[PDB]
């Protein structure tokens, strides 16, 4: 047993399901790694084709807690299930999941993503199963759907799209993009940047590979789509697919004169998914905005839009002085703008006061029909306004489950053209 | 063995190899990490004392250049007599000064480091009652005070024996304020200090009865009763605050005293357990003005500032508690630093904690950090501390936490 307090209601919960995990933390009991992104590299199987002894036993223990999910533990179609499974890796070395198995696990790669303050929602999400794809050109096709039935007119839905597992580990299936909409990266003549600084690298390659860039601020990165491990593809999303949202404050009204705008989907694209020992290096992921990733971190990090420096100057804010809280006043209000052009365009997004009170009880719920969550606070508490929101106060343990989605190298470090 | 930590905003990769020197558990498992966990994981017999003095007095001497030496040996074999003879030691004032700076340099949860060798060490080890201790503690109140130019302080009291002669402050801070519940379930004053209020009302403290009653000190010496001492009221720097822009804040009656001084720790060095050592620095300004104020356990004042701001309060999202938190934080930095009151912001203050930080990962081979608790509780991100990767491990010398002595002390009188 192993309890965790709420020190702002004396709140405590104990967790058993913590008992079920297999992967290292990274943490020992001398050295606690929870501020290291990423603390370790126990991962279940060898990098590419594992043996039978390898594979097995994780997909026997993914079966077993899939028919264990659903009563059936024992069952004639779980003991002929194993039979499959064993006959398939003993004759391709490898093996296909059922569809309600893949959506089960999709589903619950979500549930124990200790990072995420968004779970509460982790049963409603809508899987595509892409799997018959061969092509980049397939590949873009399933994206483009996922994009439209995901963004549906803004009124945001989540989903994944679960592209063929890895095999040998030449032949992935790779989105080169980290997310599905991102804005460009211009290094410019003169050292500074033009657009998003974290996808200069990014937007580079494209360039490299044949984009021709409209070179603005908010230009719409093509997707980089590889496919059986060939060379990757460009192609341009069709714009009236990418829904966008211009940035406008309830009150400056010379904050819409910034020109700022964000697109409307989150769809993180760059992630693996692992069930039963399989791993899905391409698995696009969507749902709705924090309203804190976009006014936070989008815009206000050093690294990013760094346009804290022009909301400030037009707010007229002592800035001689860090002891003036000016970037604390001007992040606010970007903040606030950001969420009131999102509502107002009826474009989902959720406030970090909702989310995480949201998260609390979905903490609960899974403490009661469950026996843990596992919870990143460092991820979990919003990158402002840490101590008003309720999961500041709450303890989290945290733990790795399966199946997880895991991080794996960007593909041009790895990928050996043609 | 080594180990790396990453800045992600600036990409400064920092090797720790001090984290070896670490043997005092974290309470996280290879397989869980409880590092958001408040509190993880009768005294110490002959056989477990050599050992911990041993470790510490070898750490002493390397300290100084003087491992090996003649006098790094005769001191060990001095201790080993009296841990024979006395089933203790006794620190000298040198290993004092110096185990006293460590365990604060070692406190991973403070974001104040970069200070921690300028540490005014005052020792009261020969103290033996609750009047000694009150003479004490006004001296370090009025020499950390310094008319507002705030000095770093901690002042130690005769470490544990048998556990049964314990020094304790039983106040969790020297200067806090009186919280009173009403009979309609309202609160007066800070409603964190409720129960330690009633304790001292029960010990025969007459009340005010007001929002800002700075505590009596509840002071036990020697295992025996603590007892009552009203802290003169000249020696409690306060600081009244006031907005730069809003004319309205003063309104508010807000104030908040100058001097934090931490009294409920324990200080451990080389197996000695100081169970009263209150020590005081200088104000973070969020640690007044985001949780002092704005706790909802607290003083709840988000509630009125948004209010007299004109806020739109139906809608979490209008973020009219966030809007309104920066403009108590705002006030509380112009206040302090008008009546020139040391305080420090969380901007300046978590930028000088990665420069100490990397200053103490290339001279002593890393820096324990905590985080969750370096991170102010406001603004996160826009800090730097936020994108620095850090190393989480206890080394001693040590602050650690203790029991509240009503918890377990057993009484004397009637
Ligand atoms: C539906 C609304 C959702 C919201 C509001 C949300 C919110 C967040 C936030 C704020 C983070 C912290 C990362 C950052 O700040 O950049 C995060 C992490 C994460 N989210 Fe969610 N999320 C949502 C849906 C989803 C969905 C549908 C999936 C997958 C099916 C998912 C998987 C993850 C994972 C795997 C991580 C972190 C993994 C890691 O870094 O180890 N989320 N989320
Ligand atoms: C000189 C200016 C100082 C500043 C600005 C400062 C600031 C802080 C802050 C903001 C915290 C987080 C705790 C909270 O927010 O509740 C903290 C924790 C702490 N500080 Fe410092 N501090 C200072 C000096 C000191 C001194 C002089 C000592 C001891 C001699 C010390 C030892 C500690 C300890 C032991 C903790 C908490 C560790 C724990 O609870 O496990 N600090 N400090
Ligand atoms: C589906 C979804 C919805 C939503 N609203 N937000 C998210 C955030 O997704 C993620 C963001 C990051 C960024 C990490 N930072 C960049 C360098 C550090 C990493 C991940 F692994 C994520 F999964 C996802
Ligand atoms: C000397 C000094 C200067 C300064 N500016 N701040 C501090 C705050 O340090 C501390 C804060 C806490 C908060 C504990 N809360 C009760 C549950 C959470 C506990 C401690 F033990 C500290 F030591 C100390
Ligand atoms: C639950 C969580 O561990 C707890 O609220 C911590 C979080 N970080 C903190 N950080 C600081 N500086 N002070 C605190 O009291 C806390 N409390
Ligand atoms: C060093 C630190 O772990 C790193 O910057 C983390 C901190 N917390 C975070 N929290 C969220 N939600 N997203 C992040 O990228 C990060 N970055
Ligand atoms: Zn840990």
């Amino acid at each position: 047993f192993l309890k965790v307090k709420n020190w702002e209601t004396e709140v405590v919960l104990t967790d058993t399901l913590h008992l079920k995990s297999t992967l290292e933390t990274g943490c020992t009991e001398y050295i606690c790694m929870g501020s290291i992104m990423h603390p370790s590299q126990h991962a279940r199987r060898p990098e590419d084709v594992a043996t039978k002894d390898q594979l097995f036993p994780l997909a026997k223990e993914f079966i077993d807690q899939y028919y264990s999910s659903i009563k059936r533990f024992g069952s004639k179609a779980h003991m002929e299930r194993l039979e499959e499974v064993n006959k398939e890796i003993d004759t391709t070395s490898t093996y296909q999941l059922k569809d309600t198995e893949l959506i089960y696990g999709a589903k619950h790669a979500w549930r124990n993503a200790s990072r995420c303050v968004g779970r509460i929602q982790w049963s409603k999400l809508q899987v595509f199963d892409a799997r018959d794809c061969t092509t980049a050109h397939g590949m873009f096709n399933y994206i483009c759907n996922h994009v439209k039935y995901a963004t549906n007119k803004g009124n945001l839905r989540s989903a994944i799209t679960i592209f063929p597992q890895r095999t040998d580990g030449k032949h992935d299936f790779r989105v080169w993009n980290s997310q599905l909409i991102r804005y460009a990266g211009y290094k410019q003549p003169d050292g500074s940047t033009l657009g998003d600084p974290a996808n200069v690298q990014f937007t580079e390659i494209c360039i490299q590979q044949g984009w021709k860039p409209p070179r603005g601020r908010f230009d719409v990165l093509p997707l980089l789509l590889q496919a059986n491990g060939n060379d990757p593809e460009l192609f341009q999303i069709p714009p009236e697919l990418v829904l966008e949202v211009p940035i406008r404050h309830p009150k400056f009204e010379w904050f819409k004169d910034l020109g700022l705008k964000w697109y409307g989907l989150p769809a993180v694209s760059n992630m693996l998914l692992e069930i039963g020992g399989l791993e899905f290096s391409a698995c696009p992921f969507s749902g709705w905005y924090m309203g804190t990733e976009i006014g936070v971190r989008d815009y206000c990090d050093n690294s990013r839009y760094n346009i804290l420096e022009e909301v400030a100057k037009k707010m007229n804010l002592d800035m001689r002085k860090t002891s003036s809280l000016w970037k604390d006043q001007a992040l606010v209000e970007i903040n606030i703008a950001v969420l009131y052009s999102f509502q107002s365009d009826k474009v989902t997004i959720v406030d970090h006061h909702s989310a995480t009170e949201s998260f609390i009880k979905h903490m609960e719920n899974e403490y009661r029909c469950r026996g843990g969550c596992p919870a990143d606070w460092v991820w979990i508490v919003p990158p402002m306004s840490g101590s008003i929101t309720p999961v500041f106060h709450q303890e989290m343990l945290n733990y790795r489950l399966t199946p997880s989605f895991e991080y794996q190298p960007d593909p041009w470090n790895t990928h050996v053209w043609k």
